[PDB]
């Protein structure tokens, strides 16, 4: 007889990222109406979307082109510049004091309870993203778990994340004897996808040039709304979620769900750590669920998704167009800044920093040196962005290979400099 804790997570901001924290507050309604206790959830969103002046219905954000609001009734526990990732593990752990800024409320668990983690945004190789930097880094993510395990503060934990290559997050790394179950939108070297976006089928209504969600978690929301969780077990909802998500075994268009930790929690009903609806019990017949296949972008690619499509409806015009040009030559550069560091270290060439670990491996072996190499390139070639996630194999391999700070720092210099 414990209480069900959650925390949801939004780690982008932006009107061009959207779908991001439209994707949180459809997880806390459901949440609600399933009975969780909103004492109970913790909500970290930058909360720049309901009232942005792109959006053309102020107050309100809808995850689903025929979708109602979710944004009302969502509480702002830290939105902002208090939406961190040292304020996520302080939540995670239930250690007010280390919360900075913000509600204060935290998972102050028993050894009892259940906890419910979502994640959604932007991610890379090993990194998670949030909107004020740095950014999460895996290491710190799994330590953070082991800490709050050791306390004895829960009974068990489900964690589903939203990202692109977040199968990286918990490779190599996560423990199984934490009482713990992961599940991931993607392997840790593939892309995830953003969907409901313009142009595409279906498409949200044509006032909406900006993708309203994304495959994976519009897979397990849409999944857990329309059943009775007091029967559908989580291992129903992963097979479910990974069948939509790999847009149902053609991985066109659809990546490969990760599933980590405890695999035995799989058993368990839905309404432990999710809780039960009323409404989806015994649903009339003609009112049954029926899925059909979806158009996706990748999620990377979703930000000029709607610079292009805000460019096609619209002096707002040229100011897209611009934003557009001037988008596309910065993601160039990035790419020619890390591409020209590998390039200098190792060749043209085969190159050896361009090598994928096998499957189970963890990314990198030394995560601080991974961290401090970030650093030394963003010193001489500028701020990373979430954008820049994508490249975080190159600064792994630099590490496992040995490559000292000082070889780092004079090729970045050689890279960037002037
Ligand atoms: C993996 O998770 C299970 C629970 O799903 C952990 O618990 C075992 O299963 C029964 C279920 O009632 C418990 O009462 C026992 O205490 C556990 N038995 C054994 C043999 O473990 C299980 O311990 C977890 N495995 C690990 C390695 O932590």
């Amino acid at each position: 007889v414990g209480t069900r804790w959650a925390v949801l997570v939004a780690g982008s901001s932006g009107y061009g990222n959207y779908r991001h924290q439209a994707d949180v507050c459809h997880a806390y309604q459901i949440l609600r109406k399933g009975g969780l206790k909103e004492e109970n959830i913790v909500v970290l969103m930058y909360d720049d979307i309901a009232n942005h002046p792109l959006n053309p219905r102020p107050g309100t954000l809808i995850n689903h082109p025929d979708g109602d609001d979710v944004y009302a009734g969502v509480p702002k526990d830290y939105t902002g510049s208090s939406v961190t990732a040292a304020n996520f593990y302080a939540v995670l752990l239930g250690d007010q004091k280390a919360v900075k800024g913000g509600s204060g409320k935290v998972i102050a668990s028993k050894p009892n309870d259940h906890i419910f983690v979502y994640y959604a945004n932007h991610g890379g190789p090993g990194v998670l993203g949030m909107p004020n930097t740095p950014h999460i880094y895996a290491a710190d993510f799994i330590e953070t778990l082991k800490k709050k395990h050791a306390s004895g503060t829960y009974k068990e934990m489900v964690i589903y994340v939203e990202a692109a290559e977040s199968g990286s997050i918990f490779e190599g790394i996560m423990p199984k004897d934490l009482n713990i179950y992961v599940t991931t939108a993607s392997n840790a070297q593939e892309s995830s996808y953003g969907t409901y976006c313009p142009g595409m089928n279906p498409s949200p209504p044509s006032e909406y040039i900006t993708c309203l969600g994304d495959l994976y978690s519009v897979a397990w929301m849409e999944d857990s709304e329309t059943h009775n969780l007091k029967k559908e077990t989580i291992k129903q909802q992963y097979h479910t979620v990974k069948m939509r998500t790999s847009n149902y075994n053609t991985y066109s268009g659809g990546s490969h769900v990760m599933e980590y930790g405890n695999n035995s929690i799989k058993s368990e009903k839905l309404y432990l750590y999710q809780g039960f609806d009323p409404a989806t019990v015994n649903l009339p017949l003609n009112e049954l669920p029926v899925k059909s296949k979806i158009g996706v972008v990748n999620q990377r690619d979703a930000d000029l998704l709607f610079l292009w499509h805000m460019y096609r409806t619209s002096r707002k015009k040229d100011d897209t167009l611009k934003e557009l040009t001037e988008t596309t030559r910065h993601r160039k550069h990035l790419d020619a800044s890390v591409e020209l560091i590998a390039t200098i270290l190792f060749g043209p060439t085969m190159n050896v920093l361009n090598l994928v670990r096998e499957p189970g491996l963890p990314l990198v072996d030394d995560w601080e040196c991974l961290k401090s190499m970030v650093r030394v390139f963003e010193e001489h070639c500028g701020s990373l962005t979430q954008y820049g996630m994508k490249h975080m194999r190159a600064f792994a391999n630099v590490c496992n290979n040995g490559v000292s700070k000082e070889l780092m720092e004079e090729a970045s210099t050689a890279a960037c400099g002037g």
